[PDB]
């Protein structure tokens, strides 16, 4: 119990600031992907496009819940380059104040190709990201007051266990939200990231992985959290109770499937948006999907815009008028 | 049967020219791989390392080939950055006078991340490559003389049909080396660049993967060449003959597997370079194999380097005293 003032009703979003290099492979990575070489793949994709786009975890979701008109802090370590994007986020709201910029390492560079399947395989090169570690969250809650909920995102592996030990002490509420760095991150690393998160949040190929390192079992990690959110891709999101009480929401429905690169990000921003403005877990999520959608119908995962008009139309048609409604009145 | 003078004993090699950026994943890609998710992947390697070198297989191999002495001729395009990596090449004998420089597009980028296991996975991105479908191996003839093998290295995939086609009226012998591009190449791509190949290479991995999308049986391949060169990676490389009399040579032990980029180049061209100077099949692929783990040992395609007198003693501590001296007496 922090006694602290609050800051209201401000997200904080930790996570990683960076360069995107988004290409496309014109092929399917799984018609590459012989089930007796998985062992040791050697695999080598000839694209035939290439663009940069802003990114990072913490950028995208800063952007989408500024877009939305939500107050949100931007927590992250960045390169001297930072200005320029700086200005770009705070063209839409977000307070960068907290960015950490490093003295003399780089801006991260993630550098992704995209099959016809909308797959993805990608490296991140962190260099000042892992200056990270180094940011206190309490200097922030100084500052801006307690935030309603800190996100943490993928960032330096360090720092992705330093802030959430912050929020346990600080008595902040926290979402987990590891996804793309489940990968690097040992089971033990896993772990110690989920005890008392309000939400955890992953798609279910990085809910198997999840499961797969940790060791747990759903059980385990329901007993942990207030609320797992799990995406499935084309057939929508699943949000799961301790109890389990499970509501799903499906897709809104795409009219291309241009380019994936942080629709979960999107996904994430909407629903934490809906449910900082006191919609409940379905709307939330609605809410989330169409966000979602829109990214992933452009190029980049900040390269989307946000029509009022064309959001309760389109929300209209996949789950009906009273979502609609209730949802583009709490904008 | 081509009538023009021989260029004796000229290797020309073509195939790609590029820019390496290789990057090192502290974990491994088997263990982040779901046999379940496999149909639609969704991958990110925070990595811990990246370091620029020269590359491309087609430099990787006319580099090899002349540390090791021999007459060769890169036929590749590349941007007009191209001019600092023609004095790399040169310095080592290299003929670069028939590399297409492009007007305006760039010199081709490989973003290559290798895992604990050297497992790696990678983008290529084309820029001037693409423009190596412009070029004539007619023209290269003209004015060199007609090859003693000219290799069909990755390259821009039109191209490699281009230059095969070329070989195939020419009369000029050619070694089929798809590897780096089968992923991209479609099933019918791939079996067009096949028949009458004097050499085919790949690894096992490639050969699966080769016959996997071309429908064929390995004896459907074997009736078009006159030899299959298969690498086995630490179980070392099969020569197999129409017949099918296989030869087959084990690795040199390495002392370290640094980086595995380009070993399979510099077996090709220690083989190659083997063959050329009239050595039979089991000693060319000894000499293929050292070449190869001089690479694994070290960071980049071409930062090895060519001690004849350690060279010698490595092939006598893995094959015996005769090989090392059949071997070292050919150069
Ligand atoms: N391994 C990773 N670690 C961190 F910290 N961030 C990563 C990683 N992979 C992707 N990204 C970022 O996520 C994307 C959108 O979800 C992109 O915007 C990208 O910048
Ligand atoms: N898809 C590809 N297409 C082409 F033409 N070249 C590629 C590809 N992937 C890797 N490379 C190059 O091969 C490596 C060494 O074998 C490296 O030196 C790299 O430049």
């Amino acid at each position: 119990e922090d006694l602290y003032f609050q800051s209201h009703m401000t997200i904080a979003v930790t996570g990683s600031i960076a360069t995107d290099h988004l290409m496309r492979f014109p092929g399917r990575f799984s018609e590459q992907l012989l089930p007796e070489h998985l062992h040791k793949v050697s695999l080598s994709f000839l694209v035939d496009d290439l663009v940069m786009h802003r990114g990072g975890v913490a950028g995208n979701m800063a952007f989408a819940i500024g877009v939305l008109g939500g107050e949100v802090a931007l927590v992250g370590a960045a390169g001297a380059d930072f200005a320029d994007y700086r200005d770009w986020l705070k063209a839409r709201g977000v307070n960068c104040d907290h960015v950490l910029i490093s003295e003399t390492a780089h801006t991260a560079r993630f550098t992704c190709t995209t099959d016809v399947d909308m797959a993805q395989i990608a490296s991140f090169y962190p260099g000042a990201m892992s200056e990270a570690r180094n940011i206190k969250l309490a200097d922030v809650v100084s500052a801006i007051g307690k935030p309603e909920l800190v996100i943490i995102g993928a960032n330096d592996p360090e720092a992705m266990f330093l802030h959430t030990e912050e929020c346990r002490k600080l008595g902040l509420a926290f979402a987990a939200d590891p996804s793309q760095q489940l990968a690097r991150l040992s089971g033990e690393e896993i772990r110690r990231l989920v005890n008392g998160a309000a939400y955890l949040f992953t798609n279910d190929y990085e809910w198997d992985l999840l499961l797969s390192k940790t060791g747990w079992s759903e059980a385990d990690v329901m007993a942990q959290i207030d609320l797992r959110v799990t995406t499935l891709g084309p057939k929508g999101v699943d949000l799961v109770e301790p109890d389990g009480t499970t509501i799903h929401v499906g897709v809104v429905p795409e009219t291309s499937q241009t380019d994936p690169t942080g629709v979960g990000d999107a996904f994430r921003a909407g629903f934490l948006t809906g449910r900082s403005a006191g919609l409940g877990l379905e709307r939330s999520a609605q809410l989330g999907s169409l966000v979602a959608v829109l990214v992933l119908e452009s190029t980049g995962t900040q390269e989307w815009q946000w029509d009022y008009e064309a959001a309760a139309s389109r929300l209209a048609g996949a789950y009906g008028e009273h979502a609609a409604a209730e949802i583009v009145a709490v904008l």
